[PDB]
């Protein structure tokens, strides 16, 4: 079995590898690489996402989310607090700020030992989720406006034709903005581009070994655990890895920089956080081994989780049992 201690691996294809999306996630995986719930690619020198950044700051972040904390530094909760409207000139203004910017600091390991120490004493502003893209409609390579959809391999695998679009979002950061522990939705692949700035922190647990954070989470979050089955699907629950080794489960970790590309695989947990200013893309895929987790995925019928248009067919379809209840979630 290859990668049997779950490591997180590092891609370097060249520019011909890098022609065939689809072929390289599957060597990828031949390697292991899924195994970590988490891969870095580093793309040939060759390519390039777009020709320059500099002009992007008419962009709109139409509802800036101020990302409050409660709980213990180790262990806390986040909600997001709508903010005014601002352009991404005006958001890198402020993430540049003395409020906001990013303390002095020695290397990547003093931010971190920072980060956990202090986040729950601030509260960054996060531009999350924005529909569009960076990549210029030239780049014919690892576009993740260009990619194969979601519906399209459903119905090559599984013969059936679905409603639907997939399409990538723009996340723009600041020090401190955090994403939660989370698997992506019906336990898809993502990829992610960090397109310019400061770096992101990741920590990600193997996918055979999700159901140990769930429990971990279960015991951390009681309430919460009592109010939905599948609380985690929020994607509003923090855990410092000091906790998580505490408790004896597995993860691992690594930094993304600028030019680089993270993709996650089907149920591999991730939660990080930015360093400072930064902006990157992201979109969720599929291929042939992820129907299985889709089958598989757990669901929020709660009402807190509120997803997309196009998950609607994804559980209609995979699992016609759940459909029901979690469409009176959606309702
Ligand atoms: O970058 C972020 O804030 C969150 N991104 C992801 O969870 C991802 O790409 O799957
Ligand atoms: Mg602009
Ligand atoms: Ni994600
Ligand atoms: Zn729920």
């Amino acid at each position: 079995a290859q990668n049997p201690n779950c490591n997180i691996m590092i891609f370097h294809p060249t520019k011909e590898e890098f022609n065939d999306f689809d072929k390289y996630i599957a060597y990828m995986e031949s390697q292991g690489a899924h195994r970590a719930g988490l891969a870095k690619i580093i793309p040939p020198k060759e390519w390039k996402a777009r020709e320059t950044y500099d002009n992007i700051s008419e962009i709109l972040i139409a509802t800036p989310l101020q990302q409050v904390a409660s709980g213990r530094a180790g262990v806390f909760t986040q909600y997001h607090k709508k903010k005014k409207a601002m352009t991404v000139g005006e958001y890198r203004h402020l993430a540049n700020s003395k409020k906001y910017q990013t303390p002095p600091h020695q290397n990547f390991e003093d931010l971190e030992r920072k980060y956990w120490k202090n986040r729950i004493y601030n509260s960054p502003i996060y531009g999350a989720d924005i529909s569009g893209s960076l990549f210029d409609e030239n780049t014919k390579q690892w576009n993740l406006g260009h990619l194969g959809t979601i519906q399209d391999l459903l119905e090559k695998e599984c013969g059936v034709v679905i409603e639907g679009v997939n399409t990538p979002y723009l996340y723009f950061g600041m020090w401190k903005t955090t994403f939660a522990w989370h698997t992506e939705d019906m336990d898809l692949y993502s990829i992610n581009y960090l397109h310019l700035g400061e770096p992101k922190t990741w920590y990600v647990v193997p996918p055979e070994h999700g159901q140990r954070l769930e429990r971990l989470a279960r015991e951390l979050f009681p309430g919460s655990s009592r109010g939905c089955g599948a609380f985690l699907r929020h994607k509003v629950a923090l855990i410092s890895p000091t906790v998580l080794k505490e408790n004896g489960i597995p993860f691992n970790r690594i930094t993304q920089e600028a030019g680089e590309f993270m993709v996650t695989f089907p149920y591999g947990y991730h939660a990080g956080f930015n360093h400072g200013f930064n902006c990157a893309e992201a979109i969720n895929f599929a291929t042939p081994r992820w129907i299985d987790y889709g089958k598989m995925a757990s669901q929020c019928s709660c009402g807190e989780a509120r997803v997309t248009f196009s998950m609607d067919a994804f559980v209609r379809i995979l699992q016609p049992e759940r459909y029901d209840l979690w469409k009176r979630g959606q309702d």
